[PDB]
């Protein structure tokens, strides 16, 4: 806003409110949400591992 | 290019060249290159298998 600076390249989600007050170029790479998980391990319950 | 239209709400892919000629809004949906393939007929069809 204050023109103390210019285009600010950094992690910057071009959201609804931001374009109201700033102008943003078209995104160079898309995003989204996924789940993070620890992949399973060979510790079979073995109550019945038959 | 000659404004015979003003808008085009179409599945049109933005390219380097066409943007040099035309102006585009932010992409409303994205896409890519996946692979078509038939799942392998479910479980293998083996019979009379003594």
């Amino acid at each position: 806003i204050d023109h103390k600076a210019d285009l600010a390249v950094a992690p910057l989600a071009i959201t609804y409110v931001r374009e109201k007050v700033i102008d943003f170029s078209k995104p160079f790479m898309t995003l989204g949400i996924s789940i993070l998980y620890r992949k399973p391990n060979g510790t079979n319950p073995g109550v019945f591992s038959f």
